[PDB]
């Protein structure tokens, strides 16, 4: 009855429609009727081997609001961990000995996946394995369109900026892939472009993107503007003239956006999102982040509890 | 109703004389009768963008001994501090915050909404200082009360001279190098209030009257090295000073102390700095308490 | 009990009767978990040397004895390094706040320093970056009683760097404190036992032998004990061992452990690095109640 229950959550793709239909649904019933107690007596691992302060304070609260206890560290730097020479795998094994989960997130593409063989029973939680995937993110995206727009399918979503280095959209354009009817517009420096892996997975799924050079020509349309940050410490050096963010979002752009649109960034944002655009109603970065709380108790709450909520 | 629910507390002279003295006796209470649930079911950031050790220990402490989930960072190893607020915000009931720059916790309090912003680097240091001064001499009004050290860019000392001047008929003895002497606009307000004070070159010569005696650094910097030779030594307290001490009397400092305060005081029965630091705990307890429970604990 | 309220700075300061309450209370504690047991203790985990590993399963022994946590994971990120910030009053102004301090620090002797200034609160040694400090000697204590049943009448085999892998000195003496153990020595001229040692258990009229390989000893060895040179055992090596026989290494290891010894029935060493959390727990439980 709990199909999370004990799973690893390490990308998007190994997740189903109903799994993250029953992780929002949760966290609209946690968000409803708090559950302050129901992770007492478990201590979770929180480490981010790569630093990243809003995800983790976001995960270490959600942890807080079930009850938890929680260990771990901020950055790899400030710790021991690896110093001999000993592997990262060694280092989940050791671990995995302490805790009743392990959210960790890491600088290289696979390492959680990596971790999930050395683990033993304890789930590990993909909180970000550099450009790859972000399978939390998109879960509390998620749960935020789902808020604003009523639904998941048939809508109309243009995602801006590093699509190449961005596991905030690899995540969320396979997640809203497995729902009916989407509309993807990408709009990315050629350098930056979503990678051909996500556009073959639309296309096999007979699931209409197409390319485009601004915001302003698809702004009448989007129900979703999924805004990012270029992920300059992704950046390959020879990428060094796309640091600078080529399209900004501006108050004055909104002028005829649905009245139904919002614009979300997974944040922090540079300059993309200009801050003349906080005001509006159709911001709602803010209110997004906050909606990680609830999405992040949901999925800890699921993986760690045998039964519903 | 509690006066202090969800306040920023950013600044010492910001709490009117009530709010000071609601602070006061909340931490007396808690000291007397801990209440290590008060806060359950309540998360708080320790935001510290500059490590500031003993403070940061001491405030998450306070968070635990109320009940309270602590998330945070303990140092960094505008734009972006406005937007760390507004995100932080969205996920924690209080956030407390130390950062160097100019204006920082100020400018937070625009970003955090309804979400309460307490400086830590400040007020809790003005607060445990009358905390323990209060504890120890059963009073802050009728006191004598002597500070040491550099009185003109020490901000502690300031805070305390002047939120000590509300309460009626205190004595101060202003001890310190000419060139770092306590500024003309403190004494201009104690003068305009009839409050007594008098400056003294030596610490023994007040000694038989003082019952506080509030030690701060001289730091090098201060001083021409000429001079700081030979002046130095007029504001180091040594425990053969303490002779004529009423026994009532504390020796207070902030912390931390350099060689202003030699190791021999630190086992004679007025060393109080420790049970200083300590007082920390409560005077921290009482704001987190007053600031995020609607609900006074009687 | 006779641990109360008292420093744990050196495992020798411990007699036979001091480990065998730590032992026993941490499987009293393994059987039967106690979260609540030091509900309302707030505990500093001072980690001067970050020591990652040591001090994730500190805090979460903490955690699930139902205490709070307060701490720093290393000093480069602190301001304890600005002026006036010395150790002394650092200890001074910390044991107002907790009920307890473990502290690790790079300097020898460091934690021994700070009971002059904690007052009535508890110092816990938890090293200088290294495996020699006392839950890790305890540790390796439970995990060997727990796989042989006992602590007396074994044969172990400590191999690798026994020079300045110092955890196996601080084992050594551990176990010579019981009775009828036997010692293998396995490890290069260069990194042999020190003398020190050998004249102890000579003192104790206790048997070691030193060993050029650890085949020669294989068949007969209860606790295999390896360490990382400051000698590679491959689980082919384990054909002929006895059913009992357990492999232990402190962590991390590299290379002188190889990977296919995981999988075997004998590797141990990850079992025994979760039993730092039981021993851990025992440590706190014993010092605060
Ligand atoms: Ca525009
Ligand atoms: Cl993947």
């Amino acid at each position: 009855a709990n199909p999370l229950y004990q799973k690893h959550i390490i990308s998007i793709n190994d997740l189903s429609r109903d799994d993250l239909n029953l992780v929002l649904a949760t966290a609209a019933k946690l968000k409803a009727n708090p559950q302050p107690e129901l992770l007492k007596h478990k201590v979770i691992a929180s480490c981010f081997f790569e630093a990243s302060t809003r995800t983790r304070l976001s995960f270490e609260t959600s942890m807080h609001r079930l009850g938890a206890s929680v260990v771990g560290f901020s950055d790899s730097a400030n710790t021991s961990l690896g110093k001999k020479g000993e592997t990262l795998a060694d280092t989940i094994s050791v671990i995995s000995t302490y805790v009743d989960a392990i959210v960790m997130a890491h600088p290289q593409e696979g390492a959680a996946r990596l971790a999930t063989e050395f683990s033993g029973n304890v789930p590990v939680l993909n909180a970000g394995d550099g450009s790859n995937q972000h399978p939390t993110q998109t879960l509390l995206d998620l749960f935020t369109i789902q808020e604003t727009q009523g639904r998941l399918d048939n809508l109309h979503v243009a995602m801006v900026g590093d699509l190449k280095y961005g596991r905030t959209v690899h995540s969320l354009t396979q997640a809203l892939a497995k729902f009916d009817g989407n509309r993807f517009y990408f709009i990315a420096p050629d350098a930056l472009a979503m990678p051909q892996y996500i556009l073959d997975m639309l296309d096999e799924k007979g699931i209409a993107w197409s390319l485009h050079s601004s915001i302003e020509e698809v702004m009448a349309e989007v129900d979703i503007l999924y805004m990012t940050r270029v992920q300059k410490e992704r950046l390959d050096p020879s990428e060094y003239a796309n640091v600078k963010a080529q399209f900004v979002l501006r108050a004055s752009d909104l002028h005829n956006a649905k009245a139904n649109m919002k614009v979300l960034h997974p944040l922090p944002r540079v300059d993309e999102i200009a801050t003349d655009v906080d005001k509006t109603p159709h911001a709602w970065y803010f209110q997004q982040a906050g909606n990680g709380i609830f999405a992040r108790q949901a999925l800890l709450a699921l993986v760690l509890n045998r039964d519903l909520v």
